[PDB]
């Protein structure tokens, strides 16, 4: 599913991401925009053989099992395919574990490079929440 900006903001808010570990909603919507362009079905292969999955491009080296990343850790305890669903619940629950891991949202390279220190509130502007 390809989410609209405000539709995704609303779903993320409902799933408890607004101010989760201090990160306002706009940060999460910005990260999703540049990681996956709001497409739950996005996949991207990394040079190390791991793959990133879904709206927040969660990586198979640590977070999920895809059956093809030797020495992967499956920390969210979830097949990576579950992260591609039109229901964002699995992605959100896994992202909560990731952002709690000590590096905050710096775990998402597009967030560091494209969202961090920008006016992220613009991403929720005009939305009914
Ligand atoms: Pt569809
Ligand atoms: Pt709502
Ligand atoms: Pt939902
Ligand atoms: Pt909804
Ligand atoms: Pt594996």
């Amino acid at each position: 599913k390809v989410f609209g900006r405000c539709e995704l903001a609303a779903a993320m808010k409902r799933h408890g991401l607004d101010n989760y570990r201090g990160y306002s909603l706009g940060n999460w919507v910005c990260a999703a925009k540049f990681e996956s362009n709001f497409n739950t079905q996005a996949t991207n292969r990394n040079t190390d053989g791991s793959t990133d999955y879904g709206i927040l491009q969660i990586n198979s080296r640590w977070w999920c099992n895809d059956g093809r990343t030797p020495g992967s850790r499956n920390l969210c305890n979830i097949p990576c395919s579950a992260l591609l669903s039109s229901d964002i619940t699995a992605s959100v629950n896994c992202a909560k574990k990731i952002v709690s891991d000590g590096n905050g949202m710096n775990a998402w390279v597009a967030w560091r490079n494209r969202c961090k220190g920008t006016d992220v509130q613009a991403w929720i502007r005009g939305c009914r929440l």
